[PDB]
């Protein structure tokens, strides 16, 4: 399995998210409704994306902090495979979300932990023990040793790690030799002259490095 | 100023949130679109609530973790006065959100920090220095000394503190002598036989204790 290419749809309206998704959909592995977009338009976007892409992985990036079973159910019934919980969510909250998405989506339903602020590696092990083994790591605000070592360490622990922030066809090589699960890209690709060509070039660079 | 009564609308659909809001609106001080509801229906709810309640305080509970300026702008243009950021949001994120909501809503625009997981008092002081002085404290999963002391301490620091979780007309007295800014109630009130009567009894108990 090569690293996945994920497109983040972080648009402030429905037409922007749908247009971007359709423009790049055939060239990516994972299509994500980003939190900015969901807060604007609600979960019907998820259902529209599922209908357009029956076999693709679909992410509802809700960054759930509470009401885990409810939010997870609301998005799984729309067709999501993966849902994010914010790292400050409690273990009971994340477990409720995991159980609800697995209940509706036994084949692919998973929670991903969104990594923000001062999280710890003991916390991270608690996520693993809760049955949750995906985490989303963000570039500090290019990909220095401090960030890559945290990524490598999360990988050693047993996480499938997604990385996001400052990703381009040109910076992918910085991750050579690291077993990154998914690279999340956004406007770098969807705002390109040729979005599908940009998505393709990006995945072709993943092929060159990991293939 | 007495402690405010805030109703949380945490419904999984638009009709539930609107019906609950209308049922209790005249009896409460603050009407909140809860995160569960916003993830379902999007920010048009905020605009509907603003139109129904022109002079009321309106909360968009987005628990923003990132894209602070964008999310804050998206909800302020709909009419929100207060927006929540999750405590794991960075200081640059919270400052971007604060600046954007103040930009559209100079009279009442504020950020509130939603308190989840292992936050610290140094973090809390960083929020104050960032110009943010509201925090939402949740009952641990009735109102023992450990929780009340954290509340009292946040108040001593300079925060207007909202409390939520396990609030009833019967438990309000547990907070006697503490300068709570807002009590957030939810289904205890909106699911009552007489929602407006329940909202009224709750506020009447606030009057009795703080009046
Ligand atoms: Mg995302
Ligand atoms: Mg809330």
């Amino acid at each position: 399995q090569l690293p996945n290419l994920q497109v983040a749809l972080d648009h402030s309206n429905l037409k922007g998210a749908i247009t971007a998704a359709v423009s790049v959909g055939n060239e990516v592995d994972v299509i994500e409704a980003g939190t900015v977009c969901l807060l604007q338009v609600g979960s019907e976007l998820v259902e529209v994306l599922r209908s357009l892409f029956p076999d693709k992985i679909i992410v509802a990036d809700t960054k759930c902090a509470d009401a885990g079973g409810t939010v997870a159910k609301n998005n799984a019934v729309r067709g999501a495979d993966w849902m994010t919980c914010i790292c400050s969510a409690t273990i009971p909250t994340m477990k409720a979300a995991r159980k609800a998405i697995e209940d509706i989506n036994p084949d692919k339903g998973e929670i991903q932990v969104e990594l923000y602020g001062d999280w710890t590696y003991d916390q991270a092990q608690q996520w693993l023990d809760a049955g949750i083994s995906q985490a989303i790591y963000h570039q500090s605000r290019t990909w220095g040793e401090k960030d890559l070592n945290k990524v490598k360490k999360l990988i050693e622990m047993g996480f499938r790690v997604s990385v996001t922030g400052g990703l381009s066809v040109d910076t992918l090589k910085l991750f050579e030799g690291v077993d990154v699960f998914t690279f999340i890209a956004g406007r770098g690709i969807t705002e390109a002259k040729n979005p599908a060509g940009a998505a393709r070039a990006f995945k072709d660079e993943i092929k060159r490095i990991w293939g």
